[PDB]
């Protein structure tokens, strides 16, 4: 007879209920399973009724693969899923944290900390829109963004993924969600999931909760703070996410007062689900449940029980699905985990899938392939890059002539530094590779390239990665642009207790600036010991991790636009002051939050 759940003209809730009521335990648990593409097969996906696949950092079908290659890969996995008895389409997830960053040729936008410096939520919203198009351009329908952590200690390797240390700024930036998913209807209830259609993607608010408040900025560690602070600082943005209809929420590896988030039923079910009324699905982090126990995985059975009972709906296994599905099946077959729990998880997962139209459009649209790296997106990124720059110094003394804007016409100029012509360094972590990379890893424009594309044709441009003092003094230069900073990093490989950029960097700035007036471009995902760099430079700009569009940097250096960016974090005098945020009693910053010199277009 008639099959309600397959009827597109029927309400989401009715369809969910109809489909759920037909599912077997194996099919229900399968929906709760998310596996890495590396361990997926048509048989595996079909036989285990897999509900979702993801692509971890760097997990690509081929280096430099095209948009169609991605679409083909996703579709291949989908055909397998659509062939099951119920034909429930899978949702493919990926880390498009600043563009479809794993994908080659994809537009790379400035990382969040830089976006916070723009104080322009609408811009961030437009980036979310561009990002959705580029993610769908590769056939993917789910982005693990935005990260709305409120980084409170720069020593955190993931601080660049935090818009600001001030939650009011992080809140304003949740506009990325409607950009990615689309604007929610005027009626809309806070907490319901939403996705406009096949041209949008389901978003993810992560990492619930307090991931940006770990002691000493140690990643995945403990966040020691009263419930007032937890709710005053780390919780606010999630409510905005609820109001804007975020589709999913990922749990944090971090603990809150000794308790693992992946096991905290009070917050996940009690607060997020019951209090906040979140109706989308809650997903774990990469082996997040394994880490509930220490050693990690030392009691996977306990890990599955604790996390599921806590309230999580989908688990990012993401490799040993056999064990996950086996163990969870036993716990259910044994009464250790009630069917209501399983039925709730599946309800939430199916609600999200029906709502976003996955049952109507399970396959990729070949016509979206051109969206990947569309010039307009690059122009947008370029704009974001420029607007995220923060001018810290612009003249050695109160009476010096302002160095920036620099003249586009000069006899001979010098571009130098380890970050002057290194697209990978410029993009930072979460780009092509998980930990990011060095060199020309994708399609873009380096600072050196941008400079050459901006100057007058009569202007001779010379490049030196690390020239010595003499080379500069006898070079007959009019001025120099030196770029230096941190190297790409992600998560733990990024935690740093000394926060001083690697060498050569300072030496290059001192050697260059000693020979000719200079403008130092500091590439970093956070504030770093900067007094020595300021000492040597005539002008210095904090460019954060601008992304693939280097011209955004020169658009400001050469006066096409005036600097407008303002520090989205506190800039410390020394690491021993940390933690140290705006509003603290001992607040003695080198540059207070909100600081930013300005200039006007020529
Ligand atoms: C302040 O704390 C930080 C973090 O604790 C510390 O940096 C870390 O230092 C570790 C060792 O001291 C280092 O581990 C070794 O890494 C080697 C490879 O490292 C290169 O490649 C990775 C990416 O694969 C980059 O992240 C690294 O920055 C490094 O990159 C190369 O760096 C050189 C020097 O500038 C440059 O000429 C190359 O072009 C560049 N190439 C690349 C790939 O970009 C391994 O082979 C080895 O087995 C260890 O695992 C960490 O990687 C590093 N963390 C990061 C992200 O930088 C920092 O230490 C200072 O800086 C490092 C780079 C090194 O020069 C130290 O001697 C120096 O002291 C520390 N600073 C202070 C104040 O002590
Ligand atoms: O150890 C592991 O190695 C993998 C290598 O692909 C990484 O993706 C994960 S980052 C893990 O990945 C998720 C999905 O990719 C992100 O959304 C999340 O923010 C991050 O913590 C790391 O915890
Ligand atoms: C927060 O971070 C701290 C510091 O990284 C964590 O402490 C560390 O905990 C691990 C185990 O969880 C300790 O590992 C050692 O392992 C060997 C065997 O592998 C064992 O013989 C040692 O006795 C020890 O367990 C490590 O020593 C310890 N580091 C120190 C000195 O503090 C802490 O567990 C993290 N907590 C949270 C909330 O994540
Ligand atoms: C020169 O630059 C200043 C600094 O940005 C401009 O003033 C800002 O203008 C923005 C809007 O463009 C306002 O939101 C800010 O409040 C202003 N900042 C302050 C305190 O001045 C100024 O309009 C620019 N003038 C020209 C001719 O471009």
């Amino acid at each position: 007879d008639y099959v309600l759940y397959k009827d597109a003209t029927k309400p989401v809730e009715d369809r969910v209920a109809d489909l759920l009521g037909r599912m077997t335990l194996a099919e229900k648990i399968g929906q709760m399973t998310q596996i890495e593409r590396l361990v997926a097969t048509p048989d595996v996906l079909r036989d285990n009724f897999i509900g979702s696949l993801l692509s971890g950092g760097g997990s690509v079908p081929r280096k430099g693969a095209t948009a169609k290659e991605w679409q083909d890969m996703v579709d291949g996995f989908q055909k397998a899923c659509m062939s099951t008895r119920l034909g429930i389409p899978m949702i493919y997830g990926i880390d498009a944290v600043h563009g479809q960053n794993n994908v080659y040729g994809a537009t790379i936008f400035p990382h969040n900390v830089g976006l916070g410096a723009t104080r322009d939520p609408y811009l961030v919203k437009r980036i979310g829109e561009a990002t959705a198009l580029e993610v769908r351009a590769t056939g993917i329908q789910y982005a693990f963004a935005p990260c709305i952590a409120v980084c409170r200690d720069p020593r955190w390797g993931r601080c660049y993924e935090s818009y600001s240390e001030d939650r009011r700024i992080v809140q304003s930036m949740t506009e990325l969600i409607p950009g990615l998913q689309g604007d929610v209807p005027k009626d809309f209830t806070s907490g319901m999931p939403f996705v406009a259609g096949k041209n949008k993607v389901a978003a993810c608010a992560k990492h619930f909760v307090g991931d940006g408040g770990t002691v000493d900025g140690i990643n995945e560690n403990n966040t020691i703070i009263n419930r007032e602070g937890l709710m005053n600082i780390h919780m606010p943005a999630y409510k905005n996410a609820m109001d804007k209809g975020v589709s999913t929420v990922m749990i944090s590896y971090s603990s809150w007062n000794g308790v693992k988030m992946h096991a905290n039923q009070d917050l996940v079910t009690g607060y997020l689900k019951d209090t906040l009324k979140f109706k989308g699905f809650v997903i774990s982090d990469w082996e997040g449940i394994d880490r509930i126990t220490t050693p990690a995985g030392s009691d996977y059975s306990y890990s599955v029980k604790a996390s599921i009972l806590a309230g999580l709906d989908m688990i990012m296994v993401p490799n040993k699905y056999q064990q996950f599905i086996s163990i969870l099946t036993g716990h259910v077959n044994g009464g250790v985990i009630p069917m209501s729990r399983i039925d709730d998880a599946v309800t939430r997962i199916l609600r999200v899938k029906f709502t976003m139209g996955l049952f109507e459009n399970p396959y990729a649209d070949p016509a979206m392939a051109e969206q990947l790296g569309k010039q307009e997106h690059r122009d947008l990124a370029r704009e974001a890059a420029r607007k995220s720059l923060v001018l810290l110094k612009n003249g050695k003394t109160s009476t010096d002539a302002p160095l920036l804007p620099l003249p586009k016409k000069a006899p001979k100029i010098l571009v130098a530094g380890s970050h002057a012509d290194n697209l990978g360094y410029q993009c930072g972590g979460w780009t092509i590779e998980w930990q990011g990379d060095t060199g020309r890893t994708t399609v873009g424009t380096t600072i050196l390239e941008a400079v050459k594309a901006a100057v007058d044709p009569s202007t001779v441009v010379v490049f030196a990665e690390n020239p010595d003092a003499e080379f500069v003094k006898s070079g007959g230069f009019s001025y120099a642009i030196v770029a230096v900073g941190e190297h790409p990093y992600t998560e733990t490989k990024g935690d740093n207790l000394n926060l001083t950029i690697p060498e050569p960097g300072l030496s290059t700035v001192q050697a260059v600036c000693g020979g000719v007036r200079c403008a130092t471009v500091l590439i970093s995902g956070r504030p770093v010991v900067v007094q020595p760099l300021l000492a040597a430079s005539d002008a210095l700009v904090a460019a954060w991790l601008p992304g693939s569009e280097g011209q955004g940097v020169t658009d400001a250096l050469f006066g096409d636009f005036g600097f407008t960016g303002r520090l989205p974090r506190t800039w410390f005098k020394s690491v021993d002051q940390l933690p140290m945020n705006v509003g603290d009693a001992h607040y003695d910053p080198l540059f207070r939050l909100g600081y930013g010199l300005t200039t006007n277009a020529t």
